[PDB]
């Protein structure tokens, strides 16, 4: 019956506020309250009421209630997976998203399913130092390796820092963070000695930087 | 040596994908390097540089580095009190950012200090409902309540329930949130009967929009 439910958008800053205070069930209890009217007055595609639950699930996983994330997500992909194409921006979040409450479920190659389709997508959308893009090759990689392939978290960061070699400067914080993501995939990989090697050259190449 | 150090910004939003996955520490690894890379080439009044400051101690924060984070903050809040006005929106936050951390470091007082001054600025620039002016009242009530000053606590919350009475509908999150932060100012300062009344009154409203 509030006129303008769309706009009750406003209460994620105050969602976040509580939860950067520890306040994480405050958060919870709001954005619960925000689902609910939505509920009533907004149709399931409206994509206020998407973002609100997008950001109550975001809100649960903060709280520790990663099966509530998991389920509300669920639902959000899955309409829109019928509502909005591939490469909308909002599918791809809310895909990330339940990836990474899977990966907290311990549903792990759901999570890789998803990954790759993100990052599949955001190959196409974004340009390759995009930190969205960046940060789902990362947990695509870390994916992998908790669902037995590890080998092939380890092609696709080689990849991210072969490309990385050739558009960013060595120092440049996301060429040493897919450094470091990829010398852990070499660790878990059996490739130990490359891996201290690499962590050794980040770990200069910080010192350099941070303490000249 | 880096063309546009400036653009580092980028990298706030790769910190947070990694904070949300429970990379705290790689957050912090990562925008260490950005603070470090433009400490060489932006003045310490340049806007960006003490944006990345600031993210930099929220990364510090939550990878438990209270301490860091407070000295940090203290950097920045003193050169933004000589740069910028009271009024200006970035002053303000790096304000509520260090009692932030100063509460987290037992250093009520300096948050209880800051807070007033947030409060009493927001309160002319911000309307009532805005989100960061709620959470700055709600942080300075529980600020107060840590200080020996529960009283004044109450009459802050009480303060903001009275006029939210007048301008949200009584379903409203904010409305909910505000009567939630008085009845646990209520309970601090012995008005306990008064409290439980609140909070059922609040529950009340929540089942009644969420399990109708």
């Amino acid at each position: 019956h509030m006129e303008h439910p769309s706009r009750l958008r406003s209460q994620h800053e105050l969602a976040r506020r509580y939860q950067q205070n520890g306040q994480v069930q405050e958060a919870v209890e709001l954005l619960e309250q925000v689902v609910a009217i939505q509920a009533k007055t907004l149709r399931s595609e409206h994509p206020s009421r998407l973002a609100s639950q997008h950001e109550l699930a975001r809100a649960y996983m903060a709280n520790g209630q990663v099966q509530e994330a998991v389920e509300l997500l669920e639902q959000v992909v899955a309409i829109q997976a019928k509502t909005l194409r591939s490469e909308h921006p909002s599918r791809l979040a809310s895909q990330h998203e339940l990836a990474r409450a899977y990966m907290a479920n311990g549903q792990v190659q759901e999570a890789v399913e998803l990954l790759e389709q993100v990052v599949a997508i955001q190959a196409k959308t974004l340009r390759s130092e995009h930190p969205s893009r960046l940060a789902s090759q990362h947990e695509l990689a870390r994916a992998y390796m908790a669902n037995g392939q590890v080998q092939e978290a380890v092609e696709l960061l080689e990849q991210v820092v072969a490309i990385q070699a050739k558009t960013l400067r060595s120092e440049h914080p996301s060429r040493l963070a897919s450094q470091h993501e990829l010398a852990r995939a070499y660790q878990a990989n059996g490739q130990r000695q490359e891996a201290q090697e690499l962590l050794e050259q980040v770990r200069a190449i910080q010192a350099k930087t941070q303490r000249s």
